């Protein structure tokens, strides 16, 4: 997904995805302590310099190829060979942050969550859990679907607060796992001749630029609240497993 800005939703829809995820948490009152909202909030600059981090920089973004980003759950794997993928990543760095949420270090475990929440998010990109990259054909797909995510996203929004509280088990790779695996089933339903095709034609045509958008909006929509589900159950996780007891 896009995250274009560090701080507006506008053209971020990882960080959209986040507080969304927050949203569906603060509505939650019978299971969700909400003074856990209240110290993302605190700490809101460190968690979006994390969730933004992820695309711009070493090592988090491998030397701009991504490969970080991806993560196929058939045979675990990212797009390039013997690179790192989403999967270990991602606990790599919810890990860290839960280390440094123990001693006390705010700025640096916020930081660190929102690197973790980046992959999360990424996983729920159907693209991401297949290995299609802004080079696979049709090239650039990859790339203008994800900035037309970002038009049609506040569309989809989850408006109770039912996450995926404790989904999957205790280990942050299998919730990642876990959301590759129905991200992938959804793949075809945004990624076939038909899209592939349009695409194409859509260079020349505005007719089939809008053919192609609307065609992938219903399965976008699910994607999005899948996504916003499963962080919320994410962040909760995080914080029973380093928030004292
Ligand atoms: C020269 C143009 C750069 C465009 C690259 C791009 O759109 O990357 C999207 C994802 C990146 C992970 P993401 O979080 O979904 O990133 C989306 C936003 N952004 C690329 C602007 C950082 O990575 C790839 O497809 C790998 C191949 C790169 C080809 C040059
Ligand atoms: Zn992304
Ligand atoms: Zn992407
Ligand atoms: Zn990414």
């Amino acid at each position: 997904w896009s995250a274009e800005d560090k701080h507006k939703e506008g053209v971020n829809s990882h960080l959209w995805i986040v507080n969304r995820a927050i949203d569906i948490m603060s509505r939650n009152t019978t299971l969700v302590k909400q003074d856990r909202v209240a110290q993302l909030n605190e700490w809101r600059t460190e968690l979006e310099n994390g969730i933004y981090a992820a695309n711009y920089e070493n090592p988090y973004y491998d030397n701009s190829t991504f490969a970080s980003h991806f993560y196929d759950p058939d045979n675990g794997k990212t797009y390039i060979p013997f690179a790192k993928q989403a999967k270990e990543t991602g606990a790599k760095y919810f890990k860290l942050a839960g280390e440094s949420y123990k001693n006390k270090d705010m700025k640096q475990a916020f930081f660190y969550l929102g690197l973790s929440l980046h992959y999360l998010g990424d996983v729920n990109q159907p693209m991401h859990a297949a290995n299609f990259t802004n080079l696979s054909y049709p090239q650039g797909f990859h790339s203008k679907y994800e900035n037309f995510v970002d038009t049609i996203k506040d569309n989809y929004k989850v408006t109770d607060g039912n996450g995926y509280w404790n989904w999957k088990g205790t280990n942050p790779e299998e919730w990642i796992h876990g959301a590759a695996v129905v991200a992938k089933q959804d793949y075809s339903g945004i990624v076939n001749d038909n899209t592939k095709d349009w695409f194409v034609k859509a260079a020349v045509s505005q007719e089939y630029a809008d053919k192609w958008r609307a065609e992938v909006t219903p399965m976008t929509g699910k994607r999005l609240m899948d996504a916003q589900r499963v962080t919320a159950g994410y962040i909760q996780l995080w914080f029973d497993t380093y928030g004292d007891r």
